[PDB]
């Protein structure tokens, strides 16, 4: 194909980003009846070109052939539109985090460009033809394309996350119609297309055509001003013509409530005088009086509908348009941000466009899947990360109730530095594209509370421009931008990205500052909501209570947006057509950042993580204090009453329920609530008593089932400890020396401890082997994500916690035996145990353990640790086996159902749980260290329970084989099963996942500890 | 009913070992019918003369955090210096102790006393590894205080100069011991991270002779 259109090159010109493009506007059917546009039914004058399409792959745009624009190409297939073609196999996604998948060299691209050609032939109703105008609409096209209508050239278009519109009226035929559309993987695009995700190409999103009349409303905005108390509104809107003026024309605007019409006005065309050369004759601004209005919030998404009509003076409809209206007011006063006058506090996560199957496609399921997991896990708020949405997704927000950051297309986190191209004037027609079409086609959604600028594309002159281009043409928004050190000119918020919570970053000319200290730092009175934070990069989520407690504490400290919703992972399928998890590399793309794609709070098929759920309770929206015997519940909405609510409440010794109740939840906004619990029956027995309280909500919502759990809290109550002393015992063990053993024997039970290594190796019951691998110190885990510390792959930070312990020679490090000696007591054997781990004549750690079998068959086991104060801290501080029993369920006394870490472990509730041994494991996509249970007092499992203080996993797979295995479906289940049980265990960490994250309070740093399990059977 | 809490024994044997003997003892403290805390011991002493004590001490969860935990006694002896290897010179607490060096110490007996003008727990030296005074060695990991007043002297007594010497010399050895606070004085001011509230605790002293 040629000759303008390959001698131009457009896809290497910063300076054409679009030829023959329509402008851009809010969503458009073109209604030919007001009632359906009311309704918001289907338009008869808006056509899906959805469904299957011709497609050929190219090299580069100058293997396409030029009779590909007249006919079909032969050899090309038949697939489905959208789609991204990596998805179909054609060639690789990549996944890069921060350095460009193509050579730096501004504006050009490679020249062997991965080219997609489309078509289709498709037929046009001669009704559509005789009048007005037929045009079509590229919803999403990775990442440029020009357009060819029946062999013709129509235009070109580029930003791949926004609608491209062209004039098809003077193109088309009445019946066959074939379009060939030429989509090229790079462009001039791609450099301002930079985000942390998988680089696909395509046409990814909606086609569709849409007539309009030549008389046409071509534009509107919609406004909603309030007074003080906000009992009055206005709405204003404000309507564009396209077309020829006449007298005759008229335009009406009516606000529904539901079936109701609440108001209505009607206008000829003619604005008011603006300057010296008078008005626009083609528009008119409406202004209708609400009083007492009904308003919009995440809490209740009430909604109106505005339909504007345009007419003839007679009564004549020419066409209509409609809109959502919800009405709300933003502002950020006295430091604050204000949602109808009520300071929010933003529980918000990022969200990325991706499914595992189908790339970047999203459909309609997907999407309200997301929202309603969101809303079940108390998430009111989302980051579009980072570029405009597919539009169903702000009618979604606006009818589920959640506030959403709608954020330009624009990122360029791999140039040096960063702002290299948004300081440069040169590019400042590209950037303003991707922010103004973007406002010019969302501007009415009521969910849109925030506009965004972009992503990590530094700090440079054409941010500040495009912030005041925003500030201007809307004032009802704030604007916020983070890039150059998340408190710039450009930025109405302090939006910083991983600033914790008590600790300084101070990078040089860009620094993280503490949160707390952010805030006041001289000068300083801006609202601070972190637009990233919580990294949730697969065993992580540690400190995410840290942060809840200084919002809640802090005024202006209004929340942040979690990295993020959904693993990037893709499906892949072995030779037996078995589905596995992807990520970077696994499809022969190079470079690339393995599994750094996937940071979500949720799988790719949207399962849970384990760390949701500490998501949910930290970010509950009632807070609860007990005194005495009276909890007070206070209630965080700012707009809704508790009107489905109910309180349960619990009350059980050591798992073994006493008393429980219910009482109805009857809570003001921000408004407290004392609940006097009745008289609690006394126990005779020894234990503690434990109060959990949750509230249940009884009625079915939007979003949720009946019977939604929405919070919960635990307090330990009255404590009677045990001062019977167990019954003297009638057997006696026997202590049997060998040379090579220390044996043990009572009745048909055996403990064997091998003299040479000094560990408990063997234990028999009757005839029956208990251990695979004898009972050892574990000084180590296999490493998380957050241990790695890895965000680019050639990047390694030596003081990584993964890096330490291998310099340390934690991995490596073998028992040396010290001390190994028997006695006879009274009524037990006790043997004595002193081991060292030593590492290049370096002691690491200290064993000194005792184990004494008595005459009931318990065996307790003392075991007291030194670690140097010069080696890093170990992430453990246990035992561990391989048992040669595998069973159904585990069952036990402490923190869960689900895992929990150190400081990851608030939303965990102390009880008598019971699990298949499958859930007893996390299916992390890069496997790690997982399914730990903390504050655990009894732990059963087959013949064996074991009791003490103490955190335990129990699973097929050892620590070694998790530190060896890059994906979750290489691991095979190993004879029996290995416990790895921790008087100690380090945090989690999570701050970021590219750095040591874990707090102080979380490392195992004391020099000294002591921890005491007893093994018996069951 | 910390104060007037009773101890009363569970348990007390004795064993004899390859070249030790060890005592095994349980207490639970009591206040009306009430159990506040549980003390279990072993004491093992071996052919080398020292005796090795072991304390694993338990504390009821909705009893309020208590003020130390450790062992007391009235020794014969009355020497005239310490000697220590551990936090100071001077007196230190947990949240008071970022003045004090780790080293080897030696000061006149009533320079582990504070003379406070109105008396009560002082002299106070944390992360101590080692005390010599007379005769007498302490090894482990503790906080101690040695004078010639006993805590019920000092919680009796207004006023500094009413103070008597008592007969021999009290030694304070804590496993643990709370904060003292001071954010104010007319209110709890010990912040949380200072409290006993682990509910379990456990501490090891090495008693020998110098
Ligand atoms: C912030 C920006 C986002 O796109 C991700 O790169 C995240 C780390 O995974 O950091
Ligand atoms: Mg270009
Ligand atoms: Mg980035
Ligand atoms: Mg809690
Ligand atoms: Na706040
Ligand atoms: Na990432
Ligand atoms: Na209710
Ligand atoms: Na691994
Ligand atoms: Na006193």
């Amino acid at each position: 194909i040629d000759p303008v259109v390959l001698q131009r090159r457009d896809w290497e010109n910063p300076g054409v980003t679009q030829l023959n493009r329509l402008a851009a506007h809010p969503p458009f059917a073109s209604w030919r009846n007001s009632e359906e546009a009311r309704t918001d039914r289907p338009s008869q004058q808006l056509r899906s070109l959805n469904g299957e399409w011709r497609f050929a792959w190219f090299p580069a745009p100058e293997a396409v052939p030029e009779s590909w624009l007249e006919c079909d190409l032969p050899e090309a297939d038949t697939v489905v539109v959208p789609s991204n073609w990596q998805m179909h196999g054609y060639d690789a996604p990549i996944y890069t985090n921060v350095t460009y998948p193509i050579t730096v060299n501004p504006p050009f691209v490679p020249t062997e460009n991965p080219t997609g050609c489309y078509s289709l032939t498709f037929n046009v109703d001669e009704s559509w033809l005789q009048e007005g105008q037929t045009r079509i609409i590229f919803d999403g096209v990775n990442s440029a394309f020009h357009l060819w209508c029946n062999g013709r050239w129509v235009g070109y278009g580029q930003d791949s996350r926004l609608p491209s519109e062209f004039d098809l009226s003077a193109f088309l035929r009445a019946g066959e119609n074939r379009l060939a559309v030429m989509v090229l993987r790079w462009s001039d695009g791609s450099y301002l297309e930079d985000q942390d995700m998988w680089r696909m190409s395509g046409i990814f999103r909606d086609v569709s055509l849409l007539h309009k009349p030549t008389t046409q409303i071509s534009d509107f905005h919609v406004a909603t001003r309030f007074n003080d108390d906000f009992s009055r509104a206005v709405l204003e809107a404000e309507v564009q013509m396209c077309g020829e003026l006449r007298d005759y024309l008229r335009v009406t605007v009516s606000l529904w409530q539901g079936e109701t019409q609440v108001a209505s006005g009607t206008a000829p065309f003619g604005g008011e005088i603006i300057d010296e050369r008078g008005g626009y004759a083609d528009r008119v601004t409406l202004r209708l009086n609400v009083e007492n209005p009904k308003l919009w919030s995440a809490e209740i998404p009430n909604l109106y509908r505005a339909v504007v009509e345009l007419h003839t003076a007679d009564g004549t409809l020419i066409e209509a348009e409609a809109c959502d209206v919800g009405f709300r007011e933003v502002r950020i006063e006295n430091g604050l941000l204000l949602l109808n006058g009520k300071p929010l506090l933003i529980r918000g996560v990022n969200r990325h466009e991706h499914h595992p199957l189908h790339g970047q496609v999203m459909d309609e399921q997907t999407m309200v899947q997301d929202i309603l997991l969101m809303k079940q896990n108390n998430f009111n708020a989302v980051r579009c990360s980072h570029y405009p949405n597919h539009p169903l997704w702000y009618t979604l927000c606006d009818r589920y109730g959640l506030y959403v950051v709608d954020e330009a297309n624009i990122e360029t986190h791999g140039m040096v530095p960063m702002n290299r191209l948004t300081d440069d004037p040169r590019w400042l027609p590209a950037m303003s594209e991707r922010v103004t079409r973007m406002v010019q086609r969302d501007r009415n959604h009521p969910s849109v509370i925030i506009w965004s600028l972009g992503n990590e594309s530094g700090h440079g002159a054409n941010h500040d421009a495009l912030y005041r281009w925003i500030k201007s043409v809307d004032p009802s928004r704030p604007v916020q931008y983070e890039g150059g050190g998340a408190d710039t000119t450009a930025t109405d918020i302090i939006c910083p990205m991983y600033a914790r919570v008590d600790e300084d970053q101070p990078f040089p000319a860009v620094p993280k500052w503490s949160i707390k200290k952010w805030l006041s730092l001289p000068g300083e009175t801006r609202p601070l909501i972190l637009c990233e934070y919580a990294h949730a990069m697969g065993n992580s989520l540690g400190g995410f209570a840290k942060y809840w407690q200084a919002f809640r504490q802090y005024p202006r400290l209004q929340g942040g947006f979690v990295w993020d919703w959904v693993d990037q992972s893709l499906i892949k399928y072995d030779e037996n057509g078995n589905p596995w998890s992807a990520y970077g590399g696994d499809f022969g793309d190079t470079p690339n950042d393995r599994q750094f794609c996937m940071n979500g709070l949720v799988f790719a098929d949207r399962t849970p993580h384990p760390a949701l759920t500490e998501a949910k309770h930290q970010q509950q929206f009632f807070q609860f204090r007990l005194s005495g015997q009276t909890i007070e519940v206070t209630s965080e909405y700012l707009f809704r009453h508790s009107d489905n609510e109910l309180l349960h409440w619990m009350v059980a010794l050591d798992g073994k329920p006493l008393a429980s109740g219910e009482v109805p939840l009857d809570v003001a906004p921000q408004g407290k609530q004392l609940i006097e619990l009745p008289e609690l029956p006394q126990p005779e027995s020894a234990g503690q008593l434990w109060l959990t309280v949750r509230v249940v909500q009884p009625n079915a919502t939007a979003w949720s089932e009946a019977g939604h759990i929405s919070a919960w809290q635990q307090w330990r109550l009255a404590e009677n400890l045990s001062v019977t002393l167990p019954a003297a015992s009638h057997a006696i063990p026997h202590l049997t020396t060998s040379e090579m053993d220390f044996c043990i024997e009572l009745g048909n039970k055996r403990w064997q401890f091998n003299r040479q290594s000094g560990f408990l190796s063997q234990m028999w019951i009757g005839d029956k082997k208990q251990l695979l691998t004898p009972l050892r110190d574990q000084f180590t885990r296999a490493p998380l994500d957050n241990d790695i510390a890895v965000s680019e792959a050639t990047r390694i930070d030596p003081n990584a916690w993964v890096e330490r312990w291998k310099a340390a020679g934690h991995y490596q490090a073998e028992a040396a035996l010290l001390q190994c000696t028997a006695d006879t007591l009274a009524d037990a054997v006790l043997i004595t145990t002193a081991h060292a781990w030593q590492h290049q004549g370096k002691t690491l750690f200290i064993s000194r353990k005792t184990y004494r079998i008595d005459g009931s068959g318990q065996m307790a086991i003392t075991v007291d640790v030194e670690v140097a104060s010069d080696t890093p801290h170990p992430a453990r501080i246990g035992l561990n086996c391989q048992l040669a029993q595998v069973a159904e369920r585990v069952n036990w006394l402490g923190l869960g159902p689900q895992e929990n870490y150190p400081d990851r472990l608030t939303a965990a509730c102390f009880d008598r749980w019971d699990l298949p041994l499958s859930d007893m494991y996390t299916p992390y996509v890069f496997p790690s260290e997982n399914g730990l249970r903390c504050g655990t007092r009894e732990l059963n499992y087959g013949p064996h329970q074991w009791r003490g203080d103490f955190q335990f996993n129990i699973s097929r797979y050892s620590q070694q084989q998790l530190m060896e295995t890059s994906h979750r479906h290489l691991l095979h289940a190993e004879e029996g099963t290995w416990l790895n049980i921790d008087g100690f265990h380090m945090g989690i960490g999570g701050d970021d996942s590219w750095s040591p994250s874990v707090s102080a309070e979380f490392q195992l740093s004391a020099g000294r500890y002591h921890y005491q399990l007893v093994w018996c059977q069951k």
